[PDB]
């Protein structure tokens, strides 16, 4: 129906002068999703306990199966959680660890995940090792160092119990060889915890094929729903590991489960995530409206995936050209993101100036990070941007760097 | 400006037919809070990263200052969290327990807390003890048993480390002697963790006097903001215990003690709770609007607390009378809640009968009430609120009367 690029802008809710080149942070959703969101709010306000006790569940259930379909997963293997940090932590906290078990991470592992592993180590006897990854690198070189780490662990008498993998590194943002790492994990008997915070809605994905041990995803990052909105995939074979949400609630399963009588006013795994602490569900309840908008107005998932990839390839390349620099690359760019190096060498006041300038003067926002002695910027394509927006931010960044 | 009761309904957003006798579960909020909430949603989708990075912060900080003043606490002792379960678990998870420490609970402890303590013991070597509380009791006998459990624990050579107290039991709902239990805790050197999920907005609080070791509250349950909306109070003397949110995030404090990446350029205790996983903040951002409505439209906090307590007392009594049963008391009602026994005694039948009652209220009578089995009978929890009056309570009394007859 509507061509990609700035024709799409009329379907979304941003101010006219707002270049959204960092959509996954807060999400970005069409007007159809906004209006449906507000109708649920109206419903909640008009009859709160009726909306919550009767009307909420069936929309949630429809959202679950639409997410499972998109994943080529069973609805029985997909549960909803508030954010990706919660899902990853829920898995880590439930897996029983022994002093001879090793948790394998990478230097690309999300910072919040390192902190969780550090925190857990204070009261548990396991140990951890970080596979060094200095991007740029080749996917098969990453996969080889992982296999070398797993082999070194087994040689010392230790047990490589779990590896933390990611689909997209948060920043500097590339696509990682997660399909190959999941395979290496299954060969060596290592559980594959996949941080797919950036995945669903951005590129095609098939868990029936990939078969990860655990897969966590932020729907709000790329599925046109507001934050926070995440999902956790656990295959049947691993559902026995999960006995408690984080924080624990009435769904808890002791090692040796009883719902209070008000529960009578679905497997054990599913009840764990049905009886949880008080929460808002309306981002998840927006999933069907979002997927409808993507089928009918945007021409389906594959079209969107292609446009995002192609725009990021071309738009990222054009920003690097204008800057005289490069795009992060060893496919690592088989996604809707481009991480471009800025011509600055490494700080705080400068970072603060750059960002407020983009937010105050140019009405956009970009994440950045120090890596390899230079400051890099993450640019996120999306179906209402076109190649000129990237050309625009290239010149803007050019001017600020000069300044 | 507006008298309490049905004159308040014009200021709220419920259907005219709907009777909200269970407001704490989702919260109920005035039109001014609704309208402010939609205005934030407009701003968030007009300027997502500008709203989030520059505009949220000062509203959130204003809300923290107002919560701190409502509690008689310092701002730097009050942080925001999603829900009370998260806040209680954050405290429990941060405290280092050894194998000779004991966590004291009660028969009335929220079941989610019991599960957290059970979950935590699979991995930590501490023990726990439960004080027996078989309501109805007198509050002073509850204190006597707590003090006895503390002495018994010491008698075994163990260490009574922390006690989980609550202000209001979830179900069946009474006000517990939390002031006396906190006082007993400090006499004996026990950390007082107060589950005050029901507290702020319902009755008067003064943490400067109470001095609890930790205090967790659901703002949405009684402060006129939407769920989920909680706050956590940790006095200065106890903030060294808290080093991570649940789940841990970028604010984590290594046990060494040094806490951020470069994009943060774009109090350590307060920082823990500022750098968290992606979340919504607009309920907390509605706190200033809600509190202004309560001052300007409702005549202030103390006027609201008095109306809630008097209505729950008179309304609760009227439901008990119509049913020929009773209200739960100490044979504790200094709150806006009344728990009334249904003339139904307690198998395979309870579930279906409970389900019929519930949907009959939801589908037919346009209300909802939480149920529990206690002492061989079924009890119901009723919550007074400033847009209700005593006629709403005799309505539900007759309605419940008539339904119990059907089941019987």
């Amino acid at each position: 129906t509507t061509p990609f690029g700035k024709p799409m802008l009329k379907h979304f809710c941003m101010n006219p002068e707002y270049r959204n080149l960092n959509a996954p942070s807060c999400g970005s959703w069409p007007k159809t999703v906004r209006d449906q969101w507000r109708r649920y709010l109206d419903d909640l306000e008009a009859q709160p306990d009726y909306f919550s006790e009767v009307k909420q569940g069936p929309v949630i259930q429809e959202a679950r199966r639409e997410v499972a379909q998109l994943l080529h997963a069973r609805v029985s293997e997909c549960v909803f959680i508030s954010n990706a940090t919660t899902g990853i932590y829920t898995v880590l906290h439930n897996i029983p660890f022994d002093k001879d078990d090793v948790i394998i991470t990478f230097s690309t592992t999300y910072g919040a995940i390192d902190n969780a592993i550090a925190s857990m180590a204070e009261t548990q006897p396991f140990q951890t090792r970080k596979v060094t990854v200095d991007l740029p690198m080749r996917g098969e070189d990453i996969v080889a160092r992982f296999e070398g780490m797993v082999a070194q662990i087994k040689a010392e008498g230790l047990h490589p119990r779990l590896a933390v993998l990611e689909t997209i590194v948060s920043i500097p943002a590339i696509r990682m060889p997660f399909e190959s790492l999941v395979q290496a994990c299954q060969r060596e008997g290592v559980l594959s915890l996949v941080d797919g915070a950036h995945s669903i809605g951005q590129f095609s994905l098939n868990l029936e094929v990939l078969q990860p041990d655990f897969f966590i995803m932020d729907c709000h990052k790329w599925l046109f729903v507001p934050r926070p909105c995440a999902a956790l995939y656990v295959p049947e074979r691993n559902q026995h590991y999960i006995r408690s949400t984080i924080p624990p609630s009435f769904g808890f399963i002791p090692r040796d489960p009883a719902l209070p009588l008000w529960s009578k006013q679905a497997t054990d795994f599913e009840t764990i995530f049905a009886y949880v602490a008080t929460s808002d569900n309306m981002p998840h309840m927006c999933i069907p409206t979002a997927l409808k908008f993507r089928r009918e107005v945007c021409g389906g998932e594959e079209a969107i995936y292609q446009y995002l990839r192609v725009l990021a390839k071309e738009g990222g390349d054009r920003v690097a050209a204008i800057l005289g620099t490069e795009v992060l690359d060893e496919e690592m760019r088989d996604c809707g993101i481009a991480t471009v190096r800025l011509p600055l060498a490494v700080v705080g006041p400068a970072v603060h100036y750059l960002s407020m300038t983009l937010a105050e003067t140019h009405k956009t926002w970009l994440p950045l990070i120090d890596h390899g002695g230079y400051i890099w910027v993450r640019l996120c394509a999306q179906i209402y941007l076109d190649t000129s927006d990237f050309e625009w931010i290239g010149n803007v960044l050019k001017e600020i760097c000069e300044t």
